[PDB]
């Protein structure tokens, strides 16, 4: 038996092939699951539940049909994602929860997140995090016509792509004070988030014990994801989908 931890696939219509890599995971090797966690950046982009993209739907019906065969789903908000709200919860069965969640997986007490609440050198993410989490500003992006959004969103990310280019991946990834901050506030010697697309496992030091911070790895080329066992904490690479010479 065993829990599954996924994150930072990035789903889009652009990549035909992350979705059928993910659409064969969910039909095989997340049916064999106790869990099912979805760590943040399930979706490349996201500007509402009303939203007719046909991909949310396909997304929607494979997870609901996880979940329909006995493996619970849940699913933290990402930096690309964070619009995913409870309606798409209802069409794909998923369970949301908050940007940080401390989880009892078979005796051991693991932290999730999606990591990038970690990255705190970054100034200019950190302010554009806390404009797009703010209740107000969002409950007015999703009160405007859905063409008005996708014009909104288009040139936002265009506008993060040209100045992102000018940044330095020192201010870029996870600071550590604040690993250890966010481990002893939850009391706990594991931790696994996403985010910086670097899978890893890090050793440091929380609670007076050795700790530990599993980071998941992003679905480029072949598929990335975390398995927790009663006797192990496994990361593994997978391709999405044999002959002889
Ligand atoms: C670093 C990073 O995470 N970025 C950089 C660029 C980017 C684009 C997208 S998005 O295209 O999915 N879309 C963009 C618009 N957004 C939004 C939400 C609430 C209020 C408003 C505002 F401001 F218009 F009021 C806009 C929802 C998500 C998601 C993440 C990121
Ligand atoms: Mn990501
Ligand atoms: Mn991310």
């Amino acid at each position: 038996v065993a829990t599954l931890f996924i994150a930072d696939l990035h789903l889009q219509t652009e990549e035909p092939a992350i979705t059928a890599g993910f659409l064969r995971f969910l039909q095989g090797e997340a049916r064999q699951a106790d869990a099912l966690y979805i760590l943040g950046d399930l979706f490349e982009a996201w500007i509402g539940d009303d939203d007719p993209n046909p991909l949310h739907q396909q997304i929607a019906s494979a997870i609901k049909a996880v979940v329909d065969a006995g493996v619970p789903c849940y699913f933290i908000h990402g930096n690309r994602d964070f619009l995913v709200g409870q309606r798409f919860a209802r069409q794909s069965g998923m369970i949301l929860l908050a940007e940080e969640e401390r989880l009892d997986l078979y005796g051991r007490e693991v932290l999730i997140m999606h990591g990038d609440t970690l990255c705190t050198d970054d100034q200019g993410y950190l302010a554009f995090r806390a404009k797009v989490h703010t209740p107000w500003i969002q409950r007015l992006f999703l009160a405007l016509p859905l063409f008005i959004r996708h014009r909104i969103a288009a040139r936002m990310r265009a506008d993060s792509k040209a100045a992102n280019s000018s940044k330095s991946m020192e201010i870029m990834d996870v600071n550590p004070q604040a690993v250890v901050d966010a481990m002893e506030r939850h009391h706990v010697q594991w931790l696994i988030h996403g985010h910086t697309h670097r899978p890893a496992v890090h050793e440091l030091q929380a609670n007076g014990q050795p700790a530990w911070r599993v980071v998941l790895g992003a679905w480029h080329s072949e598929g990335s994801m975390v398995k927790v066992t009663p006797d192990d904490v496994e990361l593994i690479h997978f391709p999405f989908l044999l002959y002889f010479q």
